[PDB]
Formats: structure tokens, sequence, C-alpha cells
């Protein structure tokens, strides 16, 4: 499955988005003088250039420190450091060679070394995205340089200059190839004060800023005088250009020629027998969003000469009056799509209120966490554990606790490569939470079914009764259509009925969050109440 | 209305649904040689087995037990039984025969009996889906049998062998017509150790495996490679076939055969004067989703015969032209309606976090109380209580509380053929919850509307001013393309403003959920320090 | 932008609505007899009457008091009053000529006056809709009666007849103004016991009940016995007309014949070369909503006479085969728009209940207070704040507060034309929250970015690290196109690892609402623990 088990709360920082307001939909207006033609759409091109990276830091017991350039040329060969933090040293003891250990890093490709004063190495991943401003390494420490600055170069650099520094033939050693004595790079440095961090100057390389997004093989162009509107009969998709003559395309664009020369020959020349060229160049349009649209404009051929009234008249404005009705409803159609996207990027804003992580998991389709980040989404990967070791507990009844149950099934696992065992509770689509906080006043009988992939988890009275795969329960349009319409069992929780009817008072599970708002201001007077009667149980 | 007054928290567990993951929607790819045809839809059949079910059980202040045979029979003819639980008696009594009084079940032809230790008797409804796995009793206690188990028969029976016997000629006695002396019956007897349970064994029913579902007139047949699209015109119904060569038909549905047979025949007979049929024969296709589909390919008949180039050529060129424009118009709405409903599902699983009660009645367009077990949601009727007695509290001041105030109606109400007048707060659409704590800080100032059906309540400064129908509150619809897009009026709260001058800390009642998560962390903090100052007054 | 710094809270009580439960979707049923036609629908009409209104009050410390029509007379004239409440007097003085200062008001057009006693004036508008049955204040008052009764005119009145006079030649000075004597009016007086209320009687004005709203060029109408169902091309808008023959115009809409006349001649006219009219005269449709609509049917020439099978044969049977096609697909298009209005409807009724300002904002696309009075929404102005002095503080974290950190940035700003400065934090879209409680723990390091129209503050370590423009962060178009469609990072919180490993019980930072709930029984329990362990140290 593409939901494995895993841990996402430890995500800490990645890719970053926003939702996009001021979504503008164009109105198309005065709607004549349609033109059918070749559209293709190049979007901005973005490269993740994804890099190793080697972080280096001392923890003392918690403040942190970078290490300096003597130092990290012995752990970079000998993976020696020395106990001191410049000055106090581990166990009180006095500054002495001390050989780091290795540990396990929870991702693919992460390596942890680790011997008051600890010596610590991560070799780690970071990947920037194609501008090069910034990148960010699995501990979601973000740098403000490009991986490329050369020093020397003037590409893009924010950091302190001082901090940073180059080093050539530099030589690092493989901790399990020790007496290998691999071949020298050039390798750079540099100073965050919290840590240091280094990582291999490859000469930056070079790319062309678009790439092709897609070809519409018929669009219409409405010429909405200070707007051009492509609307593409596959899928529904529309563009606004905010010119009404084509721009002569931008020499730094000119690796685009060549592509567009052969795709537009390749589908033009499938067409030949249904329209002629309007156009002996291709037109160049540009969208208020950066997408460049490439346009050949077509003019179909008369019927008459496709490779009272008499009867080619008649035939020429009925194929004319109906080709006007299907553009005119796919111009609908596309307005309508237009809108819902708009809407549907206001509805993800608030859902994303709700739970991030899957609501991006919905959209991608795969296991994301996402956590937001003030008003900016960042999406990573789960942490992996090794599903092997996954083992639910039969019972999730609290021990030592008469009073409470656990409402989620209690987990144990351990982490890729890792020896350590771990217990946790399982979430939803088997995400797995590093908590146990998630219980719940036990039910005199109770009913749970908890899905982990293909088999649902049934729970009678807080202890495991059987598995049953996911047919066994109807899904949600299998329901609706199947017995799920039929007259409802009605169900008298008694046991409810009599507790209310002599305790009016008695405080009961919240199953969904309108109840947590229901219940909200009770329980913030009651914690109002608590303050001052503890405040006059003090003052007394 | 639809929705009447009604309690729907009491319901336990009822008919499971889940939200399904991983919904499909087709890539078209190449996309000629579409084939026109009719398409008949069968899905699987869910009969709703619902049968009337006697409970028994001794209720001991709360350990529960199960009723011992000679005991049953006791209970079913002469509704007596005997004070004692195996050992303690009632009032610390001696064994005595005990006469059980009737009381009242909320539910249609849910009848209760029950005269320390308390004999027990529950008439109640029991529904079962069409494999019989299980049936969900109105109690919501789920038993892992089919209800036409025999015992001889071998049918699904997972529960334990001892526990389950079969008594033939067996007489019971109906309360008030004890004298009457009701025809025998065969009924089964269960033992859970809880409660005794039994049922009339009616022989098990015969059906056909598959219920028809729609009949698509026109659809359009997509071959691409390795499945077959079918994209209905009507709706915009989509179905993926696995197979490209139609499988024949499976003996178990051969109830279909003639079905099938009528409608090709009724609705060629309409549509003979337009196409001719490509196959002399049906075929017959299955989705993963397990629909059966009938396919009856059709070839449209030239325009000539229907009953520089010339007319004809043009005629018939444009005609398939425009037909091939519709087909692939219709394919991408087909593919658009996929797609959202892939999205719908999931800003469903999101609502349901929300309220899942709310959610699912919008979804039916009638009252059903939605309960989430977990991963799968729970719906059944809710409670109904007789409207005549529903009447709101005038004044919803919190009694006895110069500081608070209610932010829902007080309801008084009894349940059906109930005495007993019960009070409870006004939820949303009718719904009356069985709490009190849905209060508020007293504002100097509030205007409530409260929808109750077809009548608004108006309460000004938590008293009742005055009833408006629905009408005097314009819809959103109407309201956007009102006045509600004017210039809106600029409203001051100096009140608040003058307190937030003049104590920034003061606490303020909060109206919505984000205002819950903004204020969450500070509250959980406040938690934590009353903890931390109750330990240090414990501790001096 | 439309967005500007803002506090919305304050918004008591604005313009009401209500989602409309039970939107019901027609079903076409027998679907041939198509007739196009033009269609005009013409909807109620809304005229927001906005007014000048003085409000008089004797604040008390709160007690308030009406103004009798002495001492009124005295503010309107001088703004000079009565130190005294009918009795004490501010600082506990003598009865004596007291003399009002004015004060700002925070919306366009508001003025306050303010000398245990305090007189009270405010210039505020108060906006009432067409049917004039109350108007609102901006203090949120609301008032059941007309603005335009004249007292003997009988009009909506059902506030106390002996409350409500009216006074000629009424004479009002304004306040920098004083000698300049202005003209006089006829104002009318209301005593509320809360407070006095004044305004000018403007005869009231004459309009029609029925605004135009669309016309629609092109409608298909489908009779379907019971109701006349219209699908519209432009758009996807559906009528469903609950009369089959269509009601003589009411006089009363007479006011429409004249624009009817002209817009169907026009339209028309263009039209004559393709279609011919049904009807010499007009046929007029009330929806169940209140929409009425005009109707002139056309019947579309034959291609002959536009302005075997012989050709014209089979030219005339495409045409009508495709038309029919065509229009068959609008009306699915319609059924679809219309069941997605109706699943859009409660989509937005459950995020009101997530966060209704922001809902309802994205909504309007601008921004609104919006504030759930029960069950109806309010929608109002929200108040602004001069932007000029509208700065952030560099550091968040809070002061005095080693373990504790704001979560949203403060702000510090001033009301406009006030000289008083208040600070607050930033909400989303540049609104400020008269609060300071939504605080975090310290996470030892944290990336926070805070958007503020078009730029992005971004907080590293809690303190403001640099501004960025807004494309600086993909939209989430771009993302799921670009880079977010990459091997995302992989991101280890070692930190949160470890506290886990070494204190499972320790408490966190939560960051969405699931989290809320996910936490909430537990934090319940704790609550009810704290209550039990306080109750016991104080028996103790
Ligand atoms: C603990 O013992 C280590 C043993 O390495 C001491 O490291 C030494 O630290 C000094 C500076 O305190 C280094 O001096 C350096 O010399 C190089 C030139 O070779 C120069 O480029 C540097 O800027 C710096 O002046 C020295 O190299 C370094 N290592 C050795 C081999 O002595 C460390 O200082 C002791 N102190 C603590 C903090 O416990
Ligand atoms: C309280 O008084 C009742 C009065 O009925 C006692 O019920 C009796 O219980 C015994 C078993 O304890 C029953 O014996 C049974 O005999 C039948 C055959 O007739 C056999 O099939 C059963 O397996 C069982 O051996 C007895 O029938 C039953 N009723 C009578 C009429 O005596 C009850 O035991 C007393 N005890 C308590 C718990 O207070
Ligand atoms: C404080 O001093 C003010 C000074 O104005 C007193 O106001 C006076 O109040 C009396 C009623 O208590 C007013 O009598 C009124 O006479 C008019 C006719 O001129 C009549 O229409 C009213 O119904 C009422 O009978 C009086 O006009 C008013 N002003 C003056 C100039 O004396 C006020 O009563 C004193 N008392 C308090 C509450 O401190």
């Amino acid at each position: 499955t593409s939901f494995p088990f895993r841990v996402c709360e430890l995500s800490s920082h990645g890719d970053l988005f926003r939702f996009s307001s001021d979504i503008q939909c164009p109105s198309f207006g005065t709607r004549e003088n349609h033109t059918e033609g070749l559209l293709m759409v190049f979007k901005d091109n973005c490269i993740p250039y994804s890099f190793k990276v080697r972080s280096y830091t001392k923890i003392v017991t918690e403040e942190k420190f970078s290490v300096e350039s003597y130092e990290t040329d012995q752990m970079d060969t000998i993976y020696q450091c020395y106990n001191a933090v410049k000055v106090y040293v581990d166990r009180d003891g006095v500054n002495i060679t001390v050989n780091l250990k290795p540990t396990g890093g929870l991702c693919n490709g992460v390596r942890r070394y680790a011997s008051t004063v600890n010596c610590l190495i991560t070799d780690m991943m970071a990947k920037s995205n194609s501008p090069f401003e910034f990148f960010v390494t699995t501990t979601g420490q973000t740098v403000e340089m490009s991986p490329f600055y050369d020093g020397k170069n003037t590409e893009t650099f924010h950091e302190r200059a001082d901090s940073f520094h180059v080093r050539t033939n530099y030589k690092i050693v493989d901790y399990d190839n020790r007496g290998t004595n691999p071949q020298g790079e050039r390798r750079a440095f540099l100073d965050k004060g919290t840590y240091t961090l280094s990582w291999k100057l490859e000469n930056r390389t070079a790319y062309c800023p678009l790439q092709h997004w897609q070809t519409f093989d018929s669009t219409i162009a409405t010429e909405t005088g200070k707007s051009i509107i492509f609307v593409t009969q596959e899928g529904t998709s529309l563009f606004v250009t905010n010119t009404t003559v084509g721009i002569e395309l931008p020499d730094a664009f000119k690796c685009i020629e060549e592509q567009v020369n052969k795709t537009m020959h390749e589908k033009y020349e499938a067409v030949q027998d249904r329209y002629t060229k309007g156009q002996e160049a291709i037109t160049y349009f540009i969208t208020s969003g950066g997408l460049l649209l490439a346009w050949l404009p077509l003019t179909p051929r008369s019927l008459a000469t496709v490779k009272n009234n008499p009867a080619t008249v008649q035939i020429q404005f009925a194929y004319d009056s109906l080709r006007r009705q299907i553009n005119r409803m796919l111009g609908d159609l596309a307005r309508a799509w237009c809108l819902e996207q708009k809407r549907q990027n206001m509805v993800l804003r608030e859902l994303t209120k709700i739970n991030p992580t899957t609501v991006m998991s919905s959209i991608y389709g795969k296991a994301v966490a996402a956590k937001r980040l003030g008003d900016v989404i960042s999406v990573s990967q789960c942490v992996p554990v090794n599903q092997a070791t996954v083992t639910l507990r039969k019972s999730m009844r609290v021990p030592g606790s008469e009073t409470m149950c656990y409402s989620r099934p209690l987990v144990s696992f351990s982490f890729i490569n890792d020896t350590k065992t771990y217990e946790g509770q399982l979430g939803t689509d088997n995400e797995i939470f590093l908590t146990k906080k998630m219980t719940e006043v036990c039910q005199a009988t109770s009913q749970y079914y908890f899905q982990s992939g293909n088999e649902i988890h049934v729970y009678n009275d807080y202890h495991h009764f059987k598995t049953i795969e996911l047919d066994g329960i109807a899904t949600l349009q299998t329901f609706i259509s199947g017995c799920g319409n039929t007259s409802l069992i009605c169900n008298i929780d008694f046991a409810s009925l009599e507790l209310y009817s002599r305790d009016e008072q008695r405080a009961s599970n919240v199953f969904d969050l309108e109840g947590i708002f229901r219940e909200y201001n009770f329980q913030a007077q009651n914690i109002a109440g608590l303050r001052k009667d503890l405040d006059n149980a003090v003052s007394n």
C-alpha cells in the first residue's frame, strides 16, 4: 500500500505552499469571432536539486555550538573529536580524544554519529528548488544561500560572508571504509553559530527556464478586447492572456523554439485535411501567472473542399451554427470549472484547519506529512517504520485505570534499522502517533472499527474481536445505493437515558468537534471556577 | 416536516459504512473507435431482513446475567420470573415468584418489561443485510450468526455452538392477550452470558443476487486496450470494465436473462429507425466494483437510409464530425464528474469530523443519527418524541447564575407514550440534546435566532421576543443577490472595546472552532498552572 | 488591497441570512417537446435605505436609561445635559449644567459625545431593507418599526405607541457650526427604556416590487406535466415554474411591461433571421421562490427558408437530431449544477462552523465580519484601522515568560482619527484580534510565515528574519504542478523523538482541530481530577 505504517508528526519543515486568494475568472463578454488553433502551454521549470550534506554540532546540557575547522577535519577523517565545549568536560573530566560511535538515522541515507558535552555528526539530505535561493535539510534548518555558491561567484548568498569558506582537495573518510582513502573533493563549510554545515560544491548545472506542460490539440480563442481567453476542449482548462498582440519570444526561452516547431508540425500534419494555417509563424503569449502559450491559428476548410436555399449553403450553415453552439457550451464549462476551482481553494483552506495531513494526503493520493506553519503549509515525507514489527495490542483498556479506556488501539513498532521498540496509538490510515492521550471513559458496551490498510480490526468491549476485509463494510456509494436507503434501525441507549434521568449533570464522552464547541464555554467557566476556588484555598 | 423533534444521541450502533479511499478515475487515452449501445447496470442486491427479537436479562447492582431455559419459559408464558441471581435477592429477601410489569419502549414496536436484582424483557427489532453474516438489535448488540441458522444447516454461525439451541412447538403469550393461547412457533435461543436472545426461525428466504439498477439508453464505449470505459449520457456516470472480451454470464445471475431480453427488445424497438444491431447476443461485463453491465452494441444507419464534394458526403461528414465532438465532450464531462466525486468523498470525510449527524442528514435529506465508531460511520433513526408536548422555555437565563446564560433554548418534551417529562436544549433542526451544558457568559445585549422547522424564534436579551416565518430571513442565494451585496452596516461593540481598553486580560465567549483553536494552548497552559499550584498547595 | 488591516470581532449584528435546507432539484422525466424562447428573470427588489440616526442615553455605574424630551432638546441644541439620573449625581455632587465633549466614532459618519452618571450621544447610521419591517443601527440595536412610520399612517409599527412621537419644525445644531442655525426638520423620537432614538422622517419613497435580474437569450422549456423547467444556456441556471399555464401579470408588477416589451423587441430583432414568434403576447410565469419569468416562445425556421432520401431531408434531420442532443446535454448540465449547489450549501453550512468570517469573506471576495447568531449568520463591515500606524513587533517572545511564546505576531495600531494606540495579534489576511491569548510553548526551533497582503513575514526562532513577496511561495496549483510532486524531503525532529523516548507523558503544542479532539477527553479527565483533588484539599 502507498499508506504504510508511519510517524508523520516528526516532520518539522518541508516544501512550502500557500492558498492563492483572488483567483480571477474572466467574463467572456462579446463572444463572437471565435478562432480555433493549437495551444502549447509551457510552465516554469522546477528542478529538485537534492544533495548530501554533513552537519556538525556540539550538544551541551541544552545549548548547542558549532565546530571549528581543525576539529571538523578530525571528524571527517577519523571521526574523532575533542571532549570539551569552549569551559567544562563530560563527567567534569579532562580534554581528551573521544571516539564517535555510529547511530541510526531514520530516513534513507541519514546517518548520525554521537560519542554535558557530546560531539554529533549527521549525514543528511538537503533539497533546493530551481531558483536556488535556499535549501532545506532533513533537520528543517534552512540556509539562505545557493548550494552552488562558489564564494567568488557572487551568486545569491545572504549569510555572513565571514562564516563561509571553501577548501580544495578536501579528504573525507567513510566510516566503514577507513582504509580505502576516497578521492578528494572541493567542499564548502558554513558556520551558523548553532551548527557547522558542509556540502560538496557541484559546479552549478544549466537548464532551460520553461518546461513543456500540455499540448491542447484544439482550443477556442475569444478576443475580449483587453485579453484573449483560451478555452481548451481537453479537460476544461482556461488561460487568460493579458496582451492582445503576442509578444516576440524572449531569447532566454529560445530552447522552446525547436520543440514548438516539432509539435506544431507533427500535430498540424494530422489536421491538414480539416484546417489551413492562418499564419506562417507561431504567436507567443504570456499569462499573468507566467505560463508561455504557443498559438497556431487555424481556419476550417469549407465542407465543399474538405479533402429555395441550395443544399451546400444549408449544410455549411448548420455546421457553423452547431460548431458555435458547442464552442459556447465549452466556454461556459470552462468558466464553471474556473469558479469551481476558486471554491475548491477555499474549501481546502478550511479543511486544512481540520487536518492538513489528511487533506494533503488525499490531494496527493499518497502519505504526506503536512504541517501548518502559520499561513503556509509545509509538506514532507513521513518517517517510515519497518512493518514487520507493527503489532496492535489485543486489549485497549488503560492499565491501572478502572474508569479510563483507550479510544485508539495501541501499536508496538520499531523504526527502520532501529532495535529500540516504541509504543503509540494507531491513527487513521496506518498513521502512528507518539502519544497515548486518546483516552475515553469506559463505556459499558462499545463497538469500534479501525482500518489498517486492507483489513479492519473490530473491537468489542475494548478487546480485539475479529479482523475483516475492507469489503465487509460498504463504501458510501454502495451504502447509499443499497440498504442505507431502507428503514434505518431504531436504537435506544437505555443506560444513557437512565443516567440522564437520574443525574442530569453527569459528564459524557465527546465524539465530534461540534460537541467540543457546545461544551467549551461551560468547561471554560469550570476552569475559571477551579482558579477562583484554588486562589481562595491558598488565601485561607 | 421530515426533521421532527427528536433525540439522536441515544443511537448506539446502526448500519455501517466507510469512506472509500483510492477511487480510481480512468484516462481515456486513445479516444477514437467510439461505439454506441444500450447499457443495463445491475447492482448487488441488499434485502433488509427485519425481524422481531425478544431479549432476556438479569440486571444486578452493575453486573448483567443471562436467563436459563426454565426461567425463560416462565417469562414467555406468564411473564413471571424468580427474584434471585445465581447468591443475593432484592431487598435481601428470599427467592419468590415476582411479577413483571410493562414498561414503554421508545421505538415503534419496542416493549420492555421490568419487575439489586431485576428481571428484564425487551421486545425489539433486529435487522440484517443480504449476506446474513450478522444482525444488529435496537440495543446495538451485534450477533455473529445468520438469523436463519437452523443449527443443523451449517449456515454462517461463529458463536459458541453450545450456546445455541432450537425448540419446536414453542408457546409464547402476548401480555394483554394471556387467554388467547397463540399458535405455536419454532423459536431459537442464544446465550451470550450477558443476555439471552430469542427469535423466530423463518425458513431462509430465496432471492437473486443482482437487482437491476439503471438503464442507460445511449452510452459510448471506448476501448482503451486493457479496459472498456462506458460513458453514459443520462447523468454523467462512468463505468470501468476490467475485461476487454465480455464474460459469459455466470449461471447464478441467470434470473437477469429474462429482464435483459425484455428491456433490450423494448428499448431497441423504439430505436430501430436510427440504429442496427451490431451483435445478435448481449455481451455481459463485470466491473471491479462488482456491477454487471449488459451491453448491446448498435451501429448508426447512414443518413441516406435512416427510415466538388456531393451533398450526401458533406452531410454525413458533418454529422459524424459533430457526433464525435459531442462524444468527446461527454467523455470529458464523465471524467470531470469522476474527479469531483473523488474530491467530494474527501470533503465529506472531513465534514464528518465536524458533525456526522448533520452531514449524513443532509446527504439523506431526512433526519438520521450518525455516530463515528472509529473509522466507520454508523447511521440509524433518531428517537422520536411526541411533538404535542414540545414547548420551548420563554426565558433562557440560567436559574441561580447571575453570570451565566443558556446559549440554546430549553425544551420540555415527553417520549412517545411516556408520561415522564424530560428537559433539554434545542439543537439544530428540531434536534433535542439531553444536556444543559451549552452555556455562555451573559452578554449585556444579545440577539439569537433559532429555527424550529417553519418558524424562527427570536430571543432578545435571553428572553423570547417573537416568532417569525422562515421567509423573514433571506436564504444565502437571495441574500447574495439582494441587499447582501450593498454597503454593509458598520457595527461597533463599544462595550467590548472599552473592556479591552481597561482589562486586556479579560475572558470572552468563544463563538467558533477557530477561536477554540486560538485559545487552546493558552488554556492548556492555564490547566498546567492549576495543576502545579494545586500540587504546591497540597505539598505545603 | 480589499482586505485592509481591520478589527472584525467588534461587529455585533448586521444583515442576516440562513442556509436554505430542502433545495429541490427537478427531474426532467419525459424530455421531448423542447421549445426555445427568450426568458427574462425578475427578482424581488431590495433597497438599502440607510439614514442618519441620533442615539441618546444615560450610562450609570452598569444600568442605562433613556432621556426625556426636555433634556433631548438641550442635547440637540446646545449639547448640554443635566448631571443626574432620576437619585445620585456624578462625584456625589449636585444637579448642574454639564457640557458634552466630542469623541471619535470608529466608522465613517459615527460621532460620539460623552461628558456614575454620564450623558452620551451617538450619531450613527441605520439601515433597513425594502419591506421596511425593521432597521438595524451601528450599535446592533434593532427597532421593530418602519423608519417611515408617520404615527398616523398606521404603517408597520410594533413598538409601544406611547413611546413614539413626532415633532414638527424641530431645530438641531451641528456641534462645530453652533451659530449657523440649520434649517428645521420633522423629526421622530422613540423611547426604548434603555435609550432614546431619533431620526428624520423622510416621506416613504415609492419603488416597483420587481427589479430586473437576468436576460437569457436562448432557453429550453420542458413541459413536465405539473411544472415547466427552464434550462438556460448562459451559465447553467435552472428555473422551476409551478404552473403550466402562465399567470396574467399582477397589476402591481405592471412597471415591468415596458421593460419586457423593449428587451423582447430588441433581442428578437437580432434573432428574426433564425426564429419566428410562436405567440403574439409574452407569457408570464412565477417560480416558487417568487421570481417572475417572462417567456417569448420561438419556433426555429426550417433550414430551407432561413433567410434515396433527398438532401434537404437529411440536412434537417441531422440538424434536429443534434439540436436535441445538445438540449439533452444542457439539461443534464443544469441538473448537475442544481445538485452541486445543493451540496455546496451543506459544505458552506459546515465550514461556517469552522470560521464564518473567512468563509463569508471568501464568498464575497472582500473583508466582511461574520457572526453566527445561533442558526443565522450576520454579515457586516469590519472596523477599519488607519494603516499608516500598523507596525508588527519584531519579536514575538512573551515578555516575562521563559516557557511561553506568541504564535501570532503582535501588532500596534490606532483606530481611524483615534490618538490612542492599541495592541493585538495579527490574524489571517491583515485581520487584527483584540487578544493576546494565541500563545504556545516555545519550541527550540521554529519557522513561521505570516502573510500581510502582498508581503510574507518570516520569523525564525520567534524573531523577525525577513520579508518576502507573495511570489516567493508557490500557490497550491503551482506547487502540485511543480516540485511538490517530486520526492518530498524526509524530516526528523530528533528532539521530539528523544523527548518521547525519555518522557512518554510530556505535553506538546496542538497544531490542528483534530489534535484538540484527540486530546479533549484526556483534558476533561484532567480537569475532573483537578476538581476532585481541590475538593479533597478543601475538605482536609
Ligand atoms: C582540547 O584539545 C584539543 C586537541 O586538538 C585542542 O585543539 C587545539 O585547539 C587549538 C586552539 O585552541 C588549535 O589551534 C589552531 O591551530 C591551527 C593551526 O594548526 C589554526 O589554524 C587554528 O586557528 C588554531 O589556532 C589546535 O590546532 C587544536 N588542535 C591541536 C592538535 O592542538 C583544544 O584547543 C583543547 N581545548 C579544549 C577546548 O578543550
Ligand atoms: C429460585 O426458585 C426457582 C423456582 O423455579 C428455582 O428454579 C429452579 O431451578 C432449578 C435449578 O436450580 C431447576 O432445575 C431444572 O430442572 C429442569 C427439569 O425440569 C432441568 O431441565 C434444568 O436443567 C434444571 O435442572 C428448576 O426447574 C427450577 N424451577 C423449579 C420449578 O424449581 C431456582 O433454582 C431457585 N434458586 C434461586 C437461584 O433463587
Ligand atoms: C436637574 O435639573 C434639571 C434642569 O433642567 C431639571 O430638569 C427639569 O425637570 C423637570 C421635571 O423634573 C422638567 O419639567 C418639565 O416641564 C416641561 C414643560 O416645560 C414638561 O413638558 C415636562 O413634562 C416636565 O414637566 C423641567 O422642564 C426640566 N428643566 C428645567 C428647565 O427645569 C431636572 O428635573 C433636575 N432633576 C434631576 C433629575 O437632577
